[PDB]
């Protein structure tokens, strides 16, 4: 079950990503 | 039953991968 | 009815596949 | 009735095989 | 009625044969 | 009315035997 | 009312052997 | 009114017997 | 009014007289 | 579970500079 | 677990961060 | 008693469509 | 007792009925 | 009482329908 | 009594309907 | 009883329906 | 009993949708 | 008994479904 | 044992589903 | 047994909203 | 066993609300 | 186990509530 | 293990709920 | 380990509350 | 006292009731 | 006082409904 | 007084339904 | 004031309703 | 003393009850 | 005033309606 | 001070409620 | 602020209130 | 600020409403 | 932003509401 | 974005109907 | 994407809207 | 993508309406 | 695929909508 | 595939229409 | 088959009313 | 078979539409 | 039969349309 | 019969009317 | 108004006189 | 805001004056 | 904003003005 | 959007001018 | 979007204009 | 699709110019 | 797809531009 | 397909060439 | 098929080289 | 019958061609 866990720390750090790209826009905005 | 677990992770990880491409690409917009 | 489970997990490594897919070419545009 | 389920596991390989042969074709379009 | 179920399944496998060679001719495309 | 079961026993073995023969020819096809 | 049910029946059986000749047939064709 | 269904009765027969001729020379063809 | 329904019987014996005349004729055919 | 956390904390650190950035622009109003 | 009480003090830093802004410009009207 | 030669009526009619529509039959052919 | 002949007139009518069509019938051939 | 004649002249319509269906059947032949 | 006859009716109307649609049959082909 | 003559009327139905569609089918080819 | 002759028609009628839905496929073609 | 031929009828309606859904499909293809 | 025939029907209603939603999505491309 | 079954329908049913979810995705795009 | 087949359809069903909730961000953009 | 499966399936439907609200967010702007 | 589970999906409950509230924030505006 | 991550989302929700009251003062004004 | 008004022309219409259905039940004769 | 002229108005149409059932009658006869 | 009035009407239209039904009753003769 | 002078000519229309009845009644004889 | 009168036109309905049910009665032989 | 006008308006079409209807009267006689 | 023209408004509220019942008076004579 | 125009706003709809309670107590009359 | 112009828009409603009403009064008279 | 937006349009149907009264007030006299 | 271009379409909307109703007015003079 | 011209279309024909206004007042004057 | 090019048939249709409109003005002059 | 060329149709049926009403205009002055 | 053509000829009217149009214009000038 | 050959039929007469209206626009010069 | 006969036959009326408007461009000419 | 022979008449009188429209033709040159 | 040979008349008439447009051309020639 | 009791109760004394001299008739028949 | 209080006064003084001079003319009736 | 508010304070004088006016003139009256 | 603001305010100072002009009018009149 | 909010307060103040415009000529009329 | 928004400004900001030049011909008028 | 993006741009342009034209002409006029 | 769209991408262009010169001319005019 | 599709963008093209023509020939008019 | 399609491809390339052609020589004019 390890890697339903791991998958879900990937799902969690992609929309991190997500986010951060948006905060940087939002402060190039 | 372990297989469907294995496909499971599968699914997520593709799922990942789409957002951080996503992110990716938003970030290049 | 493990016949039925493994064509479950062989419709879900299916569908991983084609999201596994459409994640690559859209990586690609 | 195991034949229906026979049945049932047969019906889903075959959907399973559609879907893998659009994937891949998807994958070289 | 048994009669009946044996008609079921063969109605059943029928229909998987139709998929899967409908399958092999969509991967022949 | 056992007889009226059997009579819907055949109607749909040749049912599933004329769905055969559509999936040969296509196969053939 | 036995009679009714024996001549459907009867009804039944006559269709059946119309769909299996056809189904011969077509399967020469 | 049981010559009612007993007429019924026959003309179902008639019927069936029509059918069955229809089928049989189907056959011939 | 048992006339009238013995009537109705006689009629319905003679339509279902014509009808397998014309079945015996149709199987001479 | 540590990977889990740390999303977490990457989440919590993307959203406080969502939030950063949206009090400097609206110090800037 | 450090990392998220770091990420608890960031979020509270900038929402008071976004309190005084506005207290300062509720003081300019 | 008024329902009862209605319903006779009703009868009549019937057999009146049986006849129309084996007219309509003969004509088809 | 107006509604008697009524019912009488409706028995006519369905004769009448019948008669057409075997006139019907009889002009097809 | 006006109904009760008009339901007697129905009956007499109802005849003439009868002898001129037989009419047309006479002229069919 | 009304309701019996309602239902001869009935069946006679349904063997119409089977008349009819035999028919159309014929003339399709 | 008049429930069960009914019921024959509903089977007569049912067989009706089922030549109507293959008409219908014949005339699709 | 009728409710066992009200079941046969429901299969007859099951049976008839069968037919309309594969033509309804054969036109769609 | 009868609700075994119901259970019955729902199996064929299921295949119905089935096989009109799989027409949708070819339709919008 | 209607209960089991019960289960099969919803099986294949789901697989019905299943068909439609692909149909639905190859239809919005 | 039949409660497995009903689990396996749920199964696909699940199956089936992931598709129709996906579905409307590409439609919104 | 049910329980756990259960627990699988809860997964699916959860993923299949992440791909609904995306789709309405995406529409909302 | 199953309690497992079904602590997982409520991160997921968390996950899905993030996204949801941030849809809302998007749309409330 | 599966409390500790739980106690993660209260988390992202929790910052579900911080988001939600800011978005009602947003369009108070 | 569990009761660590329970106060961590309990002073989530807190906060959630801050910012939920603070829209309705926002709203009130 | 315009409810009295009312109330006599409500006796009114009753009377016309009266003579209404009269004229109903002298039409029926 | 316009309430008691429209009083008044529905006692007239009441006389007046008394009249044309009255009428009624009389042409029945 | 009105009330008493209204009464009267009531007993009026309960004396025209008896005849009104009288009406329907000898009308089914 | 145009209330009352509505009421009048309702007042009339009823007077010209009791005419065209005894009109009506006139003819009838 | 309305109370008494509205208990009046009650067994006068009550009355016509009977009559109305009397007539489905006649009707239904 | 404009309503005023109107009612004076309907005033003389109910006077006008009385006069044809007397118009009838006086014809029929 | 909202509160107090809430409650001018409820006075002017409660005269409106006068106002009516007293022009339900009136329609009432 | 707002609490304070919504206010007026209920003045405003109070006073329409009278004013139409005024209306309907003219056309009453 | 969204409430506040909401407030204005409930005040100028709540104006519609006043001089709506004096419409229907001016209308009534 | 979008509320604002929104709230303006509130403001423009409402001068739209006056000025629609105003017109039928004008009609009226 | 599209919920900012809805809003400039509803403002649109909103200036239609205000000239809309302009045109009504003048209409009405 | 389809949204944002779906928006953009909306947006034309509520320019529409307005001229068609425009339109009807002039032809008004 | 036919929801894209179904957007575009959209906005084409609603510069055929502000030109018709347009039309109807000139017209109007 | 057809649902594309639908699609294209659907543009070109606009055009020509754009083209036919320039017509219009043409002619309208 | 006949979806196909058919779909082909609804470009070739839509041509059709374009170029009637222009037709009309032509005639307009 | 008889519908694609139908099918090809429409595309003939569409190619044909592109031509007739050609024919339209040559006139019209 | 007629079916497919009457098609044939469709397509060359369509070939003499053609031909025909072939025709009369060249007349037009 | 005779549907077909009705057939082979259509088939030839398209023949003759054919010829004809050619004879226009040569006619027009 | 009578059919059969009246749709060998039509046949002739056919075959007639290609002559008579042979006879037409080379007049016209 | 106990006048108006004696009526109806007269009334009701005519109607068993009635009743009863048709139940002696019926009797007598 | 006051002179909204004021208006509002205003209003109110009016609307007295109006119901006074009612009354004065009222008292003058 | 405030100018809103001037402006509403406008309208509502206004309005107090009509009134006054009115009321004067209907004390003149 | 104070620019928007500040149109509504002009909107609504000349409306209260066509109002204010109307009521001098008024008074005139 | 911004010229977009500036057209809009383009509109208001030309639709200002034109109403102070009517309002000025209406006060010399 | 910024070149649309720009086209949308200049579609405006002309039909603004429309109505001002209107305006200010209306005010020479 | 652009270039039908770009090809609505220059359409609207376009129009902005006859409209500009007319919006001149009629400032000249 | 996409040779189409370049296709539809020129006519617009060659459409909106078409108006561009109308309103250079018109200009012109 | 796609030679068909070749075929309709070269009709376009051409139609569009028409209209390009004659937009030229109309920027020479 | 792909000869069939193939024929038809070159009809339409033969009619463009025409097009072409005539496009050309109206360029030349």
């Amino acid at each position: 079950q390890a890697e339903i866990l791991e998958a879900d720390a990937r799902i969690l750090r992609a929309y991190a990503e997500i986010l951060k790209a948006h905060a940087e826009i939002l402060k190039a905005q």
